[PDB]
This record gives structure tokens, C-alpha cells and sequence, in this order.
């Protein structure tokens, strides 16, 4: 399947593995192309916004760099949306460093948030609850835990993509 | 509209004003039977169960006393459920202390929990979700709080009913 | 709340208990005017169609009329509809001869089914899911059961509905 | 019921009697308090917002000031929310000039969207949205129409409030 | 993955790209086997019904010919559905004419219009809205429209299938 | 896509193939990986669990045995679910013999039901619900039909699952 990657930072195609106000954490078998049934999140909370990785690409976990799509709407898990980089989430976890790239679906796909060009450009309000829901999703799971540091704009969520970029390709 | 009461801790009706998954807190205002929009919560959460109040009653706060009622299906808000009680949650806030009575519909109503007797035959699973909801669905709203407690018995809600009951009555 | 009510068989209005695709069976206690919780079906069923009941009529078991409001969208429980009669669905239960109006939302309300005429225009798939559902959705509840003997066209049904405001007046 | 009423432009409560992504248009009928199926939309579209109305107030059709309730989730048809105006829409139908507020549920209620302060802050998008499906939402209903003119500020907003308070008073 | 079609006019497989009520419009890259976003509706719109293509086949835009299928539910997209032809929608937009075939799923699947022989055995109100719904899906996108002609039977669109069908083969 | 494969009757991997509340039975194609559209529930019903199949086992109808995964939340049609056995549901239908593992997804996903050890574990109601279901989820398709027989403990499931391990590996 997953064989076309796009990977410029107002262009970039995301996997969906997790769509909106859903509870259910799916993940991708690059190998099967299996959507595999990772959890079922503990608390009575859901996902902020669509939840994906961006292909061909390493992050610091040794898993492809994750990224949230942003939208009205909820993305169909196991699908591929064409986004754009606004900034990117800085948290760690009992793994180690987490990071997670903010994106929105490009204008010719859904320009309902076009006018947001930077991470300080979304609401207050929406970043909080983004904030709060890693920093909690999480409590009930034993040995599990996360310390979310803070955002960072596009400029620096660019050189988070780029360098996953280049460590998968060496 | 509210004229009806039935106070049995076996037999107590429970008038929702939150349903299950859902997001949004209605509250009644029983002078205009109106369902009144009282909040959106903050946070990526959702209710972990049907939340209502028990009608002519005294709570701790100078409302009718509060109760969750635990179910497969939601409720619509608005609508009245016949319940039975199975034991309290209580917790502290901003305003003070707090008692939520645990109850699960009657089984004439639906019996797919007939066989919870006690607030310890509920699974685990549920009463820390329902426990760390209540922890954290107030974090992002300024100057607001909770402190969950603990746990209480059958045996311990029949008595904050009952003083509820007395506290109305004179 | 509750005083309004027309009665032409062409622009009867129904008061929505349960809505489409619900499992949940609300009845309301005119008196208060109070959404009550029925009951939860016992099987993994659903309504076929919206029900509710005609008011200021007086139906074989003491209770006003019941009747079946098809259409494409479930209606609101607690919302009231004007609609038109096409048959009635005639069966028995552990109480005695059950009379359930099948009836369609006027027109000027939603035309998607207007060239449904007579119980006959309603297609044969329809008429079996919904005779099916009350023909089981009691089986598991103890000591109640239902006999659907069949359909009668919209002539037959008009009598029916006639009879039972004639009870109420009198 | 409706008898609480608050009118200050910044505080003003508005009746939903349409929730959004709804395709199925209530009306409250004041006397009863019974929430009325006014129509089902006739094309395959849905409501942009919650849709409601500012009780004891006199539009230019006879009827309570009609108003857009915007916010990322539905409200229950039937409850009541403290919202705030930020700009009105205006329009043309078979019926005459008709005017709709545009609001958004007060801060301590739902806070995503308090950084919008006038009209010209909602996006782009979410206006066109809304315009479009007026202009066309009552295209398929025969002798009926809609000819969008267009939005106004807040302070247009005001007046047009003030004025509907006005003409129910005397 | 595709690799199984069966073309007969009467047993012809859809692949759903877009589920009904959907604002989503999801189109699958064969290569790749991947669903992609196309976009989201830029209006309160929602498809009318399940929307996706006939494999192995050119319409007359170079892509598989296009085809909706018409029922009482949504299927999920990426899904494969038998179904069988009633009719072709002939409309035209800012690439050239397009035709879309209407097309309901075969009975062994779903019987609930089995009924319906030809376009002209589907409802007015059915068909307007499909027609309502192309005539105005793309208004907001720029540089972009569609000018509905009409509907065609099915033996009209048996032709449109078997030439789409030669077109792929040479 | 299908080759990773667990087969420990604590760690056995289901496809699931229809999603609890769900009245759309897909089925996998193998070959294709294609989800088809097998059928819509003729009745008012939808399924009491998640159902899907075991991969590399051959039950006795000459497909991969079947399982129905038991849980809160319903799994998308088409994703992998990592669960555990507690039993077995025992039935005959127009084919011959019918055999459903009874499973619930392992606790390092969703710990819910950690509690349920045994199908005697599982509450009457669900039990009856899940049989019920079956029971009748056929009766209005022609030629078709079930008679349950009952459930059969961990045990006996682990027996059936091993049958049809071996009966694949030759």
C-alpha cells in the first residue's frame, strides 16, 4: 500500500491511524497494512483532532514521526490526508522525548482554518485542550506517564520533519 | 413539570441532565422546567455515565442532591429514570465538599447490571474512569477544582439520601 | 403543555415517545409532562420507525392510541408531528388486542414517502422488518410476548383512530 | 415554561429549537412549550449552526428575533443558552426582509471561540458556509425562497436586538 | 487489493469511496490502495447517498466510471458493494460532461428497494434531491460548478457501462 | 495484507469484519483484502459485539472460524484486534453446524472486562442478548435460519480454536 510520500511541509501526506473524538487508538502495520487495534484509551476522554504519522520518516522513538491533522471533521482511520505544518507539540513520556507535529489538511482539500498560517495562530482554548489530553490520556495506564513541555511554531516544526526525513534515508 | 418523586434508595427516580458521551452539562432550572446550557467541558472529555439529581432534595450545596447513573445506553437530557442506589463518590471542590450518588436504572427499566449489588461489583475499569473524570474534567477551567475521595458503599448512600431527603422536607 | 391537538386523520399529530433506530422507550406522564424512562430493549434491536401516540384519544388498553411515524429521520422524543394515516398494524400481547397507527409526517413537513397512499404503497421490506421487530423485541422479557396478526389499510385505520377519540370524549 | 428571560446583548439567552449538523427544522410553540416538527430539510443538506430564537422579543415576521447560536458542538432542541451577539444576517424571502442574529454561547458556558469579538473575526469559510446554505436551503420547496444580502457588525447586531424588545413590549 | 471485478449490468461491484451522509469525499489511488482525503465539503452539505466507482472501466473523464448507490444505509468507504443499475445521472461541469450512474445494491445484499426497476421507480423527492445536491456541492469552490441535465433509465445506462467497460479493455 | 498471525488462545489476533451496533455484515476477501458488502440486517436489529474471524484456521463451514469480540466500544470493520478466549457459542443453521468463539480483546488494549475470566463471567443479560440476536438476526431471510444451541466455557473454546489450527496446517 503505503508507497507515494509527498514529504514538503505544506504538502505533506499524513497516515491517519485516529480519527476525532474517537477513543480507540488504531496503529498502522507497515509490513501487513493491517490496522491494528493498538487500545482503548482508560479514561472517559477522546482524541482533540486526527491522529496520524507522516511516512517515510524516523522520529526520535524509531517510529515514523507522528503529526495531528487538525479539523472540523474526523478523518476515516487507515486513510491519507495531504496537510501543512503550523507547529509541533513538545512532550516526554516513559519513553523518552515525544514529538508531535501540528498540522492542518492543505486548502484544496479543506480550507476551513486556512487564515491559521502559525501555531499561534489557533485558538487559545483549542491548544489547552491538546495540551491537557496528553498530559492525561495516559494517568490510568500503569507504568505510563506524560510531561508535555509546550508548542513550538512552524519554523521549528519544519526542522523536526526534516531531520526525521533525513534519518530514514541513511 | 417535576411533581411526582418517589424516594425508595431501590426505587428513586433520577432526573438526567447529562448524557452519556456527551460533552456538553445541561442543568435544569426547575421554576422553567427550561434545560439550561450550564457548559461545554474544557477538555477532550465526555461523561463517563448519565449525570442527574435526585428532585426534592437537599444537597451539600443548597441543590438537589446529585447522582450518576451507570447504564450501556445514554439518557436523553431531560428525561426522567427510575434508579436504584449502589453506593457514593465523594470528592472536594472549589465550593466544597461534594457527594455523587452511584445508581443504575431498575430492572424492570433494564437489567444489564442486575447483578450489581454494591458499589464492589462494579468493575474496577469503570470506577477509576469515572474517579479520574471527575479529577480532571475541571483542570483548564480557571479557578476551579476537584479532589476526589474515594468510594462508598450501598449502605453509606442510603444515609446521604435519606439526609437529603430530611434536609427538603423542613 | 399538552393541549393543542387536531385530529383529521390527514393532519392527526403524534407525540414522538421514541425516536428511529433508538433502543431506548421513553412514555410520557402527561400529567407532568415528564420524559419517563420505559425501558432499555433486552435484545440488540432497535425501532423501525419513530413511535408515539395521538392525544385526547383513547386506545384498547385504557392509554391514548399508539402509532408509527415512518420516515427517513428519527424525530426528537418529546417533539410533536403532524401526520397522516396509511393502515394500522393489529397484534396481541400478554394485556390483550394491540392496535398500532401506521401514519407518515404531512407533506408540508417532509415529502419523501408522499406517494405512499395506502399501507400497500409502503414497500413489502418495510412492512416485514417492522412486524418482525414486534414480534421479538419481548421474547426476552419475562412473561410478555406479542402475535402480529397483520397490516389493515388506511380506511381500516381511520375507524380505529375514530373510535378511540369518541372514548375520550365521552 | 419560558419565563427567566435575560436581554443584554453580551448576556442575551437564546432557545434552540435546531441543533447543529441537524437536518430536521423544530419550532417551539410558546403556549404548549411542545417542541413542533416544523419541516425535514428537502435536500441533502444540514444546518450550519444551532438554530434558535430571543423569547419575549418581536421580529419583522410577527415572530421572536430569530438567532445563529455558532460553536463547535449541537445543542439539545428545547435548551436554552446565554450567548452574545457579534453580527446579524440579512436576507430576502417569499415571506419578506428577515433578519438573523449571529451569537456565540457566552464565555463561562463555551470559551473556544472568545477571541471572536466582531463578525469580520469568524473565518471566511464558516460565513460563506452559512450564507450558502440559506441561499439554497429552501430551493427544492416550492413558492419558496431565500436572496442572501448579506452580514453586518455587532453594533448593527445591537440595534436590531433593541429594537425587537422595543416592539414586544408595547 | 482490486483484483475480482464482475460487470454485469445486474451485478456490477461498486467501490465506495464516499459513505452516504458523508461530508467527506474520499478517492482511492488503485496504485496504492490507499484512501485519500479529497476534500471536505465547503458547504452544509452531506452526499445523498454512497458514492464510489465501477473498476475496470474509462469514463469519459479517463477515470473508472463513476456510480451511486442508493440505499437505506451508509456504507464504510474503501468497502466494496454488488449492486445493479436503475438509471445514470447526466450532468456537466468545469472539466466536460460527466455521467453518473445510479445504481442500487443487488438483493442478496439488501432488499429494501428491490422494487425499484427503473430511475422512474425512485421517489420525486429522492431524485431532486441527488440533483439538488450536484446543482450545488460546488458553488463555494472556486473556479469550479455543475449544470444538471437529468436522469436517464436504466437501459440508457447499460450503455454508458458497457462502452466505459470496451474504452478500459483497448 | 493478512501474514502476522498469533494463534495463543490468549493472544490470538480476530479480523473484525462488523462493528458492534453495527446492522452491516462485511465480510474479507482474502484474495483481494477487498472488505465486501456481504448484507444489511433485514430486521430492526444490529449485532451485540464486534465480529470478525480468526486468520490461518479453517472452521467447519470451510472458512477461518469466526469470533465475536466483546467490549464497550465498536472496532472498525476491517482493523485487527489482539483478545483472549472465555468461550464459546454453540448453533446449527441451514449450512450445518455453526461454531463462534466468544472473545474479548487483551488487557494491554482495553481492560474493561480484565474481570471476566470464564463465559460464566459475562453477565445473563449480554448472554441472552448475544442468542437472542442469533437466534432471530435470520429469520426473514428466505431459506435461512439458526437454532442456537447454547455456550460452551474457556475450555471447550480453546478446543474448537486448536481444531481449526490444525485443520488449516494440513
Amino acid at each position: 500500500e503505503k508507497l507515494e510520500v509527498s514529504h514538503d511541509a505544506d504538502s505533506l501526506c499524513v497516515v491517519i491511524e485516529i480519527s476525532k473524538h474517537s477513543n480507540i487508538k488504531y496503529e498502522l502495520d507497515k509490513e501487513s497494512g493491517a490496522l491494528m487495534v493498538d487500545r482503548v484509551l482508560y479514561g472517559a476522554q477522546n482524541y482533540p483532532a486526527n491522529y496520524g504519522f507522516v511516512p517515510n520518516t524516523l522520529g526520535s522513538d524509531g517510529d515514523p514521526v507522528d503529526a495531528l491533522v487538525l479539523s472540523d471533521v474526523a478523518f476515516q482511520a487507515g486513510s491519507v490526508v495531504k496537510a501543512r505544518l503550523v507547529g509541533v507539540l513538545n512532550m516526554e513520556d516513559e519513553s523518552g522525548m515525544d514529538e508531535k507535529l501540528i498540522a492542518l489538511p492543505i486548502d484544496k482539500i479543506d480550507p476551513t482554518h486556512s487564515y491559521v498560517k502559525d501555531i499561534d495562530d489557533l485558538s487559545k482554548h483549542t491548544l489547552d485542550k491538546i495540551k491537557h489530553f496528553f498530559e492525561t490520556y495516559k494517568d490510568l495506564e500503569p507504568n505510563k506517564w506524560v510531561k508535555v513541555k509546550g508548542f513550538e511554531n512552524k519554523e521549528s516544526a519544519i526542522k523536526v520533519l526534516e531531520k526525521a526525513i533525513k534519518a530514514y534515508q541513511g
